[PDB]
């Protein structure tokens, strides 16, 4: 959803402050009769303060909508506040305010950051610097790459010197949970920006082959691995191409990190490489469904080793 | 119930302070044997402080009474405090204290204000000024008219630039809930920001005809619309007439605002107009039960009437 | 779903007997690996008897399917038995068996018949003749029209000499409930095959206008009225045209009863008339969205009468 | 309610057989549009058999009515069957059928009889003769007086050679419970129709004065004592007088048994005596509220004896 | 129990400070092996501080004892603190220190004072002086008579200018509840220890005769009325005489206030009068069981007046 679904701008001095919507203001807006010309304008609930532009009605869950967010939960407020705190640190100017608020982001990523931030065990709880950096990355206001330290979060299920693997517990989210109960997804973030040894790569690949054999190892080009069911790959390709195409259109920074060819699923590496080369969706995407000549396996015997390890 | 059911006066210098009753003081009063001459006097429970005059026993729910209020709930205390705060701002004098305390008010309206006041999302939570105004209107100590901003509240089910429609949550009340489970009633308050446009009048009437076709649009003359089941119209008629009649008997001025003839149910407009002309209840109600086709042109003859006035 | 989802044929004498599937046989079939050539063949679970052809997998709810039926409920067995009892009375021959089982029917209609049949208050409980007739109508093996006596059932919400109105309680079904919690639908069946007086029509129309103003009065041409939300009409038109088109294709009896033009929604009568006249979907369907010149209202003042009735 | 609210007559051979209504038939009738002239006729639900005449609608509890009976409970069916069994033993004639069913009876009395007859400890369980007799008395088809053996029932709280005292547990009833939670009432039936010794009368009076001092001892003239709160006495006077008047008007002999003047409350004896003498309600009632000079009581110091027994 | 069951003395400066036992110190003491010589010495649990003298073991509930107090409840600690607060205000010296802790008091009376004290509605909550007075009276360290203001507490069930009647809720107590579920007792305290008008006495007697006719009105001579079941009177007599006899033998003054003969049960008045005259238990107590010549009824017709009030 757009950042504009959570907060509205308020001019103080030369700079804009951002304020969370009250959930009852949103609720009022959803029952409102509004002229077409005012669909893109902030809404006055009268009793509960300002509400988001009515054009965003479908971002919110109601009796007849389950494709939006549960804005009446406490997590909505927590996420809104997370966003506001980050935006407030930016000193957004008159010129940029609309651009900033129109950015569409992952709400689940933000709920996960709230979960990190509120846990006294977690570094984000103790470092406002890292919390802000992590949030800025999540709301499209940073050039920095998401790494282990700034990761959205979840449950750590594997870790070595170079990598941290997280289970994304989207089924249990309050604000915008995944509704398909068969959903399972992980991400692998890089611990440091530093050359990674063959040994540490091998360790990750061995874990992925043994423990997550039914998962494709892919990436959306933003600097981390996404571990997804093979049955979901086509959808990921659609999302990835569209984002890439759009960035080419708006001339926005369209840097796409392919990541390690020894780790990424062979077909996905082919699909994304062809995409970067400037091919159309159809040329790209069909590479996903093709059985390819198995590349020179950089790490033979990995699964057998894990197997023998388990037996002993 | 009378305001004297919630608090008692204490003279301090030149004006009164009002103090809420302890619920156990009321409970003791209910078991008390009192001289007839003392039925109208505030009661000393000895252990729990002053209590309301025994003449108001029937205002309180007991084993042999379910037609009063639940004075042992926390809401009783909250409503009593709301009343006291408003009354304390008035500087009530000896000349007026009896009249003030004898004013009968809607307890449900007051519970609804407590509900608004205690919600951080609601402007009443943040504006002592508006809270006082809203309360003063509710307890009959204001010249002001209830509007959206000063409304008793409830659930907003429709809103446009000119109007806010509220569902009244009376079934869920703690202090004096409606006990008939078939109860459904709404109210429409004017936002009163700017002059009203007929665009917004048409929108309201369309919502009412389409979504609430089984409800009569009426008013009790206090400046807002009441959306009631047609099957409850006769009862509202009786209540409205009694209040009107009583104000005539006593001497209080009857300000009955008829509102918009295009919005009010035609029969209700006729009934209230006849009432305002001093007709008996029997004559007024006949209009309620009469089949009646809408008035084409209520403004026809306005100039001719002015003409004949000049001739006279 | 197809009748073939509930039972399989077994040759006894010259005639076919029909036997319900065990739900664990179906469950086994859903986990089975089957050759393309055998998708249309009955499945042998080995342990739990015969199961339906694997081509019907999507008729059954599983972890990854919510668009089918809950075949593990007792209602599945009850419906299967209802079907078998009716089919067994037919003495289906070798030639017809495949045709009979391929018929797609409403499962909810059948669950409703089970609910009627199992209620000792209901005539279907006491008359095997009427139960069989009702079931045959429901499974496409009868020329008879569904009437009040043979109705699928539900809750009676209105009745007069000529009509019976039923609420379809699909939200509460066990086998294949409607999942959209906003669903509401009724049907009006004719009590007798006998001319209906203007008075009795007027009574129905008055009820529909007063109590169900937000519902379109339509029909699928099979001899009864369907009372559906206006917001669902376009979908009904799609379903109705497809069925009509298909029947023209297979040369199947394509009799479409328009029903009473004084009762049916004006636009729906236009749409279905144009359909019968042989027009395309686009010519037909667009009549639904057009505001038409209100036809000569056969019953003026109906809503006003009900209104005045309620007030008194 | 009238007997016609529970069953309808069906002519078999020589005479009428009474058959209980299905509760869904009643439920259908409540939704039915019926011609004015047919309001007093038995209603055909089509689906669920015959229903009571629509003129009796208010006898049945619905969403908008709480003053009737809960006809969807199993007790409705049990009461109906009890009525039917009694009526079917009478061989009612054509000339009598309508009057028999028009009789208004106590539904609570009937539920109590059901409670008696279904209890294997109770004599009514083991004697169809006594059961029929008890029921015929309750439904106004007997010249017999209700005694202990044929009592409606309840809980026995006192018993001696001559009397049995019952607590009427109307609060716990399923069909038509008393809704006032403050309700308490007892009845004292005579164990047999014989002269009662002074000693056995004195024993009853002693118990009433000691254990039930806040209760008036009255009678409705049907041969037993009713023990009711003094605060309900005036209401009993209204009901009793109303019934007495009704009988005199319709030429029915009241046969009002005053009962023992040594037991009945003095003011009640005066009231009913004045009623039998033919006086107006106003004149009779005036005797209820008259602090009349005590008659000397024929049982001195009964409470003193009980006190001393308690202390020992 | 003895005050020494709740606290121990600690000399501080000129006088003793009293300190509550930890419940685990008591629990330890209950398992302790102690010399007979030390049974009357305070016990050192080592772990949980000082404990009561082992001679008081039976005052505490354990697996083999249910006749004591529940010392592990929070009410134990509250009562203990209530006692200490009162004793500490006395500046007890070596002179009286031992007699103070030996005094046996009503634990239930003390729990009731805690219940009064902790209630913001109660005057004891706001006045430390009245709280101390009330407690000092309850623990036998005051010459003042218990009145309404200083009452132990309970539920107010009647009140007039002169009296307050309390229900003792001993069944619900935590520390040492009455275990006989048949228990019911009230007390009537004087609002002021001043002469009381005949009218105000009459009001009390009328309430007692009407609402509490099965209760004997007695007193234990300490300045208030106790309303007890007639079946408990003989036991009260034994307790009262034993205390009187004991006070005589222990030099302590009796000061038995017989209270008002127009209120007290005749037999109790005779018994206690005879007691005050120095007669033996046999002579005193037999007056309880004698049917006495009725005394001139001071207020004839009280019962009739209430009856008439109830009927109207
Ligand atoms: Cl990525
Ligand atoms: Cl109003
Ligand atoms: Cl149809
Ligand atoms: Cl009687
Ligand atoms: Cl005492
Ligand atoms: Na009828």
């Amino acid at each position: 959803a757009e950042l504009a679904c959570f907060c509205y701008p308020h001019l103080e001095n030369d700079s804009y402050k951002f304020i969370p919507f009250n959930n009852l203001a949103i609720k009022a807006m959803l029952t409102a009769k509004v002229d077409k010309k005012d669909m893109d304008k902030f809404y006055d609930s009268i009793i509960y303060g300002i509400a988001p532009p009515p054009q965003f009605k479908k971002r919110y869950n109601t009796n007849d909508n389950s494709r939006g967010m549960n804005f009446e939960t406490i997590m909505f407020t927590k996420v809104a506040m997370l966003i506001c705190e980050a935006l407030n640190s930016l000193k957004v100017t008159q010129a940029n305010v609309s651009n900033v608020l129109s950015r569409v982001v992952s709400i689940r990523h933000l709920e996960n950051l709230v979960i990190r931030k509120e846990n006294p065990q977690d570094i984000l709880f103790h470092s406002k610097d890292l919390l802000l950096k992590s949030t800025l990355i999540a709301i499209g206001q940073s050039k920095e790459i998401e790494t282990t330290i700034t990761a959205e979060g979840g449950e750590i299920v594997f870790q070595n010197a170079a990598f941290t693997m997280w289970k994304l517990t989207y089924l249990e989210h309050q604000l915008m949970p995944i509704l398909d109960q068969n959903f399972i997804e992980y991400k692998v973030t890089l611990n440091e920006d530093k050359p990674i040894s063959d040994v540490h790569v091998k360790e990750l690949v061995a874990e992925l082959r043994w423990q997550y054999n039914k998962f494709a190892v892919i990436t959306h080009g933003k600097g981390h691995y996404r571990i997804v069911k093979y049955s979901s790959v086509a959808n990921h390709a659609d999302r990835v191409y569209a984002t890439f195409k759009s960035n080419v259109k708006t001339g926005v920074n369209n840097d796409f990190n392919l990541l390690d060819q020894r780790i990424i699923w062979q077909n996905w590496y082919a699909f994304t490489s062809s995409m970067k080369q400037g091919n159309t969706l159809d040329v790209c995407k069909r590479l996903l469904f093709q059985k390819m000549k198995p590349e020179k396996n950089p790490f033979k015997g990995l699964s057998t080793d894990r197997k023998m390890d388990e037996v002993s």
